[PDB]
């Protein structure tokens, strides 16, 4: 094709430290069977970057936007 | 108007019938001041639509991705 074996993920590697207070937003990617599903677009530079999906703050993040 | 310049709330309303396959990744606006913060974009039309919190699929979506 090259052939590939389904969907590739986007997300290889994940960054550990990004603070929520320089999030714009999170993308949850429809990647289910890929270890990781979380991206970060930045403020500071407006760069897309994958993050630490244990990261705690995300909990908390997400929690809230369900209004749960 | 642009984001960055609109003080609107991005999400005026909000869809209840998108289906978890039609969805290529959910985007979580970080706007605490705003109801409504989940924002779809789909795979088969790449529109861009906020969605209901309360959507049946979203937490299950979301925790997935957390317990990798």
């Amino acid at each position: 094709k090259p052939v590939s074996l389904s969907y590739r993920c986007p997300c290889r590697f994940f960054e550990s430290h990004v603070a929520r207070a320089n999030v714009k937003h999170l993308k949850i990617l429809n990647t289910p069977n890929c270890a990781l599903q979380i991206v970060a677009r930045l403020k500071n530079n407006n760069r897309q970057v994958c993050i630490d999906p244990k990261l705690k703050w995300i909990q908390e993040y997400l929690e809230k936007a369900l209004n749960k």
